[PDB]
């Protein structure tokens, strides 16, 4: 996240943090994520895409810090991988960058509620916040661009909604970005999501209630001028979740 402010867990509670394990003993930070359900994380598909083996990743909830420990965390396996069949990565675009984590601790059971360890709601189909909207984000990613390291305390920022056809603009992303995903950034392009985000929620209130829209996906640099960071809609990708989170 670059701008924005460092944040805690317990304002953030369904914040996901997922690492893999490697071939010596270490173990490496991979994207964000977000606890849609006690037994489900949702995150992205390029996360995974060149290592789909579930047994080498760790799924952290009620973690604030990315290399120590934070009283009230849960450490849990993934029991299965599911990433999805048309993702694809063209020159900038990430085409059906989503994927679904299901999470079981080694005793084999799912999430418990706690106040570090809370759900967020899915959106309703086909019903997303109106352009303009102010939205927050959550991540471990770069705080800048010519970083090399990730932060260790988890940070957040707040960006808001742009429109399609603003997006869709030459000097934007052009035909790029597709329907399927969402723009959003700083008016004064100083706040964004950056690498190491990616995975990560984009949070919106709609209507009163706070509501999973977007997952971090990708976008030309970090807090360009003209270059907002791109999400996956998640209100598009309800009748996938639903087919492959039932059984
Ligand atoms: C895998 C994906 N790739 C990209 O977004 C590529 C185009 O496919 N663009 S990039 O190389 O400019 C991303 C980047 C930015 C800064 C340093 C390293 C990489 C990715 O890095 N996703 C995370 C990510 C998401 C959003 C942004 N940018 C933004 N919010 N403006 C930056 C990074």
């Amino acid at each position: 996240i670059i701008g924005g402010e460092f944040t805690t867990i317990e304002n953030q509670p369904w914040f996901a943090a997922i690492y893999r394990r490697h071939r010596g003993g270490s173990v490496t930070y991979v994207c964000g994520g977000s606890l849609i359900s006690p037994c489900w994380v949702i995150s992205a598909t390029h996360c995974f895409i060149d290592y789909p083996k579930k047994e080498d990743y760790i799924v952290y909830l009620g973690r604030s810090r990315l290399n120590s420990n934070t009283q009230g965390e849960m450490k849990f396996e993934v029991e299965n991988l599911i990433l999805h069949k048309d993702y694809s990565a063209d020159t900038l675009a990430h085409h059906n960058d989503i994927a679904l984590l299901k999470i079981r601790s080694k005793e084999g059971r799912c999430a418990q509620p706690s106040r570090t360890i809370q759900t967020i709601s899915l959106p309703s189909m086909y019903n997303d916040p109106q352009f303009g909207t102010s939205c927050e984000i959550t991540g471990f990613g770069k705080e800048n661009s010519t970083d090399y390291l990730y932060p260790e305390q988890l940070k957040m920022t707040v960006v808001k909604l742009i429109s399609h056809r603003e997006c869709q603009q030459p000097h934007y992303y052009g035909s790029e970005v597709t329907t399927k995903m969402l723009c959003a950034a700083d008016p004064q392009w100083k706040t964004d999501s950056c690498q190491g985000d990616s995975g990560g929620p984009l949070v919106c209130s709609l209507q009163g209630r706070m509501t999973l829209t977007g997952i971090v996906s990708w976008g030309r640099g970090c807090a360009l001028k003209d270059k907002p960071g791109v999400y996956t809609r998640v209100s598009h990708f309800l009748p996938w979740i639903r087919s492959h989170t039932k059984e």
